[PDB]
């Protein structure tokens, strides 16, 4: 049996010794106590450890190494070295996994806000909350979220990725019935006789476009992602058949028909994308180029916007901190659709809203990455339709920033 005497603190700064001492919760001489050593230094239920004090408030790189003296006899001295690190704030905020379940029903359950000062609680207790909504598998949940830790922006990306639970007698012959059924529309007959093409083997004049048709035939019968397989059969057996650029785009066009609404999972939506720019590079000088840059286009459209809706949410709650850096991440990540303008204004307006709100300390950087965003604007959309709201509002940031 051993009993405390001692508890020093080294490398602390924004605690006090003091405060750190009563975290711990050993009191000169308790008996000493492994077991509530390391809970009230590493983390306790109760999230009033040590580690919870520095980690709850932005330090997610907080280490205490102990090292234990006996002083004599029965005496017990307790020294910590800490590591305190810099101070991290929440960056981008994601959310995957969600099939059937709105992206704003699982964000509203969150603790975790954009640009919001790093909690290692907040993430904790938004896992609670997602596992008392009981739409996801808890023993998932309890693993993630994935984490980013960006040491030079000193910020921590999260994504909470969430599971929900709940006739022929030739082969000219049969492709001939199939493309009779798929010229009327009966695409669940032609399916079969195109497939039957193939019982006469898969070299004969009409295997190749027995295949090219057999996916089209998938994919006018809503069958994207079997048709998806098709393609890259015809494209990967075929190899030098004049129609294999055409396939790739047809594949591309299976995600294109998959990609589903902003609220949702957005895997397929990144897949379309992800196939027509490969039918792009492969076949730059091909006829369909120019559609299917304008369905790349389309798809980084509903990806942005996805984002720009989740900052328009925070803004409604009036979180402006969370709107503006949610706002700017969808100018970082696509300058190049049609939300790129909206959000550098929006971006503009949250940050003057939140440095209105902020210590006068800390308000001179918040005006001045709106002044920022202004001067990207008239570089990156020089004839822009927002340019004049985004003037106004430049105006006031500048005014206010001088002062």
């Amino acid at each position: 049996s051993y009993y405390i005497r001692n508890i020093e603190w080294e490398g602390n700064t924004v605690f006090p010794d003091e405060a750190l001492t009563e975290a711990l919760g050993f009191k000169k001489g308790d008996p000493f106590n492994r077991k509530k050593l390391e809970e009230n230094l590493y983390g306790n239920k109760r999230s009033t450890d040590v580690s919870s004090l520095y980690m709850n408030r932005g330090y997610m790189l907080f280490r205490a190494e102990p090292t234990i003296r006996v002083v004599g006899g029965d005496s017990l001295d307790l020294h910590f070295d800490v590591y305190e690190g810099d101070v991290f704030e929440f960056g981008t905020i994601n959310i995957v996994g969600n099939q059937k379940t709105k992206e704003h029903v699982i964000r509203r359950e969150l603790y975790t806000i954009p640009g919001q000062t790093f909690s290692r609680d907040a993430i904790q207790e938004s896992i609670r909350r997602l596992a008392q909504l009981n739409y996801f598998n808890q023993e998932a949940l309890a693993a993630g979220p994935e984490v980013q830790i960006n040491p030079e922006k000193k910020t921590v990306d999260l994504t909470y990725k969430v599971e929900e639970v709940g006739r022929h007698s030739s082969p000219q012959e049969a492709f001939e019935r199939a493309m009779e059924f798929y010229n009327q529309g009966k695409y669940d007959r032609a399916i079969e006789y195109f497939k039957a093409v193939f019982t006469y083997g898969r070299t004969h004049e009409w295997a190749a476009d027995a295949q090219f048709y057999l996916a089209r035939a998938y994919y006018q019968n809503k069958e994207y992602l079997l048709a998806a397989s098709e393609y890259e059969r015809f494209i990967q057996i075929y190899q030098i058949d004049p129609r294999v650029p055409q396939a790739e785009y047809e594949r591309a066009m299976c995600y294109y028909k998959l990609s589903p609404p902003y609220e949702l999972d957005q895997t397929d939506t990144r897949k379309a994308i992800e196939a027509f720019q490969l039918f792009i590079d492969r076949y730059p000088n091909h006829e369909l180029v120019d559609d299917a840059t304008q369905k790349i286009r389309e798809l980084r459209a509903k990806l942005a916007r996805k984002q720009y809706e989740a900052a328009r949410l925070y803004e409604r709650r009036e979180l402006y901190e969370a709107a503006a850096v949610t706002y700017e991440a969808v100018f970082d990540a696509y300058p190049d659709t049609p939300w790129a303008d909206d959000a550098l204004v929006g971006a503009m307006r949250a940050y003057i809203a939140y440095a209105e709100q902020s210590v006068r300390a800390r308000q001179p950087e918040r005006y001045r990455r709106a002044v920022e965003l202004y001067e990207r604007l008239l570089q990156i959309f020089p004839d822009s339709p927002l340019l004049r709201t985004a003037e106004e509002l430049y105006t006031r940031a500048r005014q206010r920033l001088t002062e």
